[PDB]
């Protein structure tokens, strides 16, 4: 449970970590940090440690000698199930997670901070329950635990509970001695402490330190440009909240409909594909999520593969979908991405029950829109026309430094997508589905919240993305598609304000 990421480990300090206080098996993940989407698994076997490179340039994690994940957590927990299934070029077991007892990825940890700060905070932005761990200042190396409970009336109140640091263990002046915060945190909120007169300090929810006035992004995102790399890492750590199953992406039947063997649909939120052909022994799945903003809906999924074209067009009429967003192009670096899926201009092609005119196609700058007409086969009258936006010009690797022509791209496919009575879900896909779906997707949400509720409106842009990841896995793949969704709405508010 993510315990076993070190976010400020050096490699010598990862070998040396391995020797003294792993065994073989024991492994750790680590950020290579100064190539941002390089990683590091560190793992000991036969009494030497071995670092196996994980890239992420934005679509997955990709393990030299392995697979493709959606997250690190997934990719840890489908070793720790298959013991064998990882080896080097020439078997490597991951069996023990080393635990780091670093508080900086966490929520409720402020590290720098004052009583009296700390108190405002929580009469402002805290509610009962909540609470922040923070350095002490009158006592060097030690800790403060600040908590809320029970207008300002005075029904309410904080308190501030010493945390003493003493020879590498931690506590609360008695009792259990934890080998970190994270560990007396998770004991103190499972078993409360009380004040001798009674209130239960329980401690419910961190303090939010991501919401911001969408008015004010300018000065967030100065703010997180000395930052954005400790926000995106401490929201890396909620991940292992959202290993949900995908039983129905790992059947057998299914196997060969999934372009990353792993990179699969939660069951729960799995689009589900009615009235299939009878002799499919199954015929319901296609690795495509709903996802429902917490109005416009949206289905993420992955580039077709030649043998489900055929699914993804029983999708999209089934679902009502009338709008499509391609973010990448057919091929990248000389690999199929997604297959060609649409009729070439002017063309009509049969795809199994479904059939599909390529009625106009518009290039622009950056994007290719085709008007394409889809009907089932034998079946008049059912006809709807379907707008499909290619997006071309997205980088192979990495995000765009300039967010405008993103930007232009999103308000056409919303405005298309708002001009069509009872439209159902807009189909966002690329390779895998995750990274630069997910990036646009969230890009989508967070301004639709400023297309109604106007510039001086509240948006968190972390939360958003952890919802969104509770619907499909890995949803926004690297920090740099994380500061590209802080730069696209702030370029988004600065044209508006403009106007
Ligand atoms: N192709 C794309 N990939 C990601 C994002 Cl956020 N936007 C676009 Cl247009």
């Amino acid at each position: 449970s993510r315990r076993w990421f070190h976010p400020n480990i050096t490699g010598v300090e990862a070998e040396n970590l391995l020797l003294t206080r792993g065994v073989d098996g024991s492994f750790l993940a680590r950020p290579s940090k100064s190539n941002p989407g390089d990683f590091t698994l560190s793992v000991r076997r036969n009494g030497a440690v071995t670092h196996i490179k994980i890239q992420n340039t934005g679509d997955y994690y990709d393990l030299y000698g392995g697979e493709k994940f959606a997250t690190l957590a997934e990719l840890v927990q489908y070793y720790m199930e298959h013991h064998g299934q990882l080896k080097e070029k020439n078997v490597i077991e991951l069996k023990y997670p080393l635990n780091c007892a670093d508080p900086t990825s966490e929520r409720w940890f402020h590290g720098h901070l004052s009583g009296k700060e700390a108190e405002k905070l929580l009469t402002e932005k805290g509610k009962h329950g909540s609470f922040l761990v923070r350095e002490s200042q009158s006592h060097p190396g030690d800790f403060v635990l600040s908590v809320r409970t029970g207008s300002n009336d005075g029904k309410s109140k904080v308190t501030h509970v010493m945390i003493r640091c003493q020879e590498l263990k931690y506590d609360v002046g008695g009792g259990e001695r934890f080998d970190s915060l994270t560990d007396l945190v998770e004991h103190y909120k499972k078993n409360p402490m009380v004040e001798t007169l009674g209130t239960v300090l329980q401690l419910k929810q961190p303090l939010n330190t991501t919401r911001i006035n969408a008015a004010e992004i300018e000065s967030r995102v100065r703010e997180l440009s000395k930052g954005f790399w400790e926000e995106f890492e401490t929201l890396q750590q909620q991940e292992c909240k959202l290993l949900y199953s995908r039983k129905e992406g790992q059947r057998q039947e299914n196997k060969n409909k999934n372009r990353y063997k792993n990179i699969l649909p939660f069951d729960h939120t799995r689009v589900v594909l009615h009235d299939g052909d009878p002799n499919e022994p199954v015929s319901d799945y296609i690795n495509a999520n709903i996802i429902m903003p917490e109005k416009k809906s949206y289905i993420a999924t992955q580039g077709c593969l030649q043998n489900t074209v055929n699914d993804f067009w029983r999708m999209v009429f089934q679902e009502n979908s009338r709008v499509i967003v391609m973010t990448t192009k057919e091929v990248e670096r000389g690999k199929s991405k997604c297959v060609k899926y649409w009729p070439d201009e002017y063309a009509l092609k049969e795809y199994g029950v479904m059939r599909v005119r390529n009625v106009k196609e518009s290039a622009a700058h950056d994007y290719t829109l085709r008007e394409l007409k889809l009907s089932k086969v034998g079946q008049g009258n059912t006809e709807r026309t379907v707008w499909q936006y290619h997006f071309r010009t997205w980088p192979d690797h990495g995000v765009p430094s300039d967010p405008g022509g993103v930007l232009d791209f999103l308000e056409e496919v919303h405005h298309k997508q708002e001009s069509i009575m009872d439209a159902g879900p807009v189909v966002v896909h690329c390779s895998a589905g995750i990274g630069r779906t997910g990036t646009f997707i969230v890009i989508d949400i967070l301004i639709d919240i400023i297309r109604e509720k106007g510039v001086d409106c509240d948006i968190d842009v972390p939360k958003t993305i952890q919802m969104v990841r509770s619907q499909r896995s890995g949803m926004v793949q690297t920090e740099a598609q994380y500061r590209f969704i802080y730069m696209a709405v702030q370029h988004y508010i600065e044209t508006l304000q403009r106007r």
